[PDB]
């Protein structure tokens, strides 16, 4: 093959979800060195996999109701904040589908905002209501994501200039994507490279291998992740530009193998933002630099 797999089960730092801040700070030194070393982060979390492969499971069922039905929230229809990414439900249009850069994007898929788990503005939590097994799981893996990333965030922090600000990611800001893959037919592709705009991400363990990440010297690897308990922190544009350019994004890419007529791939990730009204900075030159712009402005100006 020419992309090799990259076991990480036994070879990233264990986190325990019971004891999240004193096991994160004894990984620091290791995901430093993997951040250095790969240009993406990793870490065991015991436990994750079920929780989030259930949590998943209900996302598949809800895709397949016939009432309540997920099409009944899409994002058009969902309430949204003034100030905002766009929550709920991003149906698959055959006719006419939606593009990722340009290419056509082979998914359905959910935004679920902390706003929307605190049903805000009002009636975005319809969806969790509509569909409370999922709702109810959703809610539990944004807010181990959000633990978990919170921290990786402290860690990036850590090894930029002293005077970096804490990174202040906003819970409503924050977005778990839950995604089930569909239409593929003979793709092989099912997202070209890229990076996440925000200021991290974390993937939790998906259904099926293809996710794929590049190394500082171009080397795609594929991380052995599905069925596993192992999470990966991706850096985003708004910290690489917070960074001065220091961090890569954590370019990534989804490949799949052919399966069964419509085999149920899923995947979820955390996109983990700060407020989108917050002044922008970047450490330049050892010190804090504030701009005008605002991350919110980040977002727009791409
Ligand atoms: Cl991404
Ligand atoms: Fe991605």
């Amino acid at each position: 093959m020419d992309v090799p797999l990259m076991e990480l089960s036994g070879r990233a730092p264990v986190v325990r979800l019971h004891d999240i801040e004193a096991d994160m700070a004894a990984a620091t030194d290791a995901i430093r060195s993997q951040l250095t070393g790969w240009g993406f982060m990793a870490a065991e979390v015991p436990g994750i996999g079920e929780r989030v492969e259930a949590m998943m499971n209900e996302f598949a069922a809800a895709c397949r109701a016939t009432g309540p039905s997920l099409s009944d929230y899409a994002y058009d229809v969902v309430p949204q904040l003034a100030v905002g990414g766009t929550h709920g439900f991003f149906p698959y249009n055959s006719e006419i589908p939606r593009l990722a850069n340009g290419v056509p994007d082979p998914k359905e898929f959910i935004h679920v905002s902390g706003a929307m788990i605190g049903d805000q503005p009002p009636g975005a939590g319809d969806v969790l209501r509509a569909f409370p097994a999922f709702g109810t799981r959703a809610a539990e893996v944004f807010d181990i994501a959000f633990r978990l990333i919170s921290l990786f965030g402290e860690v990036v922090r850590g090894m930029m200039p002293p005077g970096t600000p804490e990174l202040d990611l906003s819970h409503d800001a924050t977005n778990l994507r839950v995604i089930h893959y569909r239409d593929v037919g003979d793709r092989e592709v099912l997202a070209h490279e890229h990076s996440g705009i925000q200021m991290l991400g974390l993937q939790l363990p998906p259904s099926d291998q293809g996710l794929q990440y590049v190394l500082h010297d171009g080397t795609w690897v594929e991380p052995v992740i599905a069925g596993t308990d192992v999470v990966l922190c991706n850096i985003g544009r708004m910290l690489t530009s917070a960074s001065d350019g220091r961090f890569r994004p954590s370019t990534h890419r989804v490949h799949t193998k052919p399966m069964p007529a419509g085999y149920e791939r899923l995947s979820s990730v955390l996109f983990a933002y700060p407020q989108h009204k917050a002044r922008q900075w970047k450490m330049v030159d050892g010190e804090l630099m504030s701009l005008n712009a605002t991350w919110g402005d980040f977002i727009d100006s791409r």
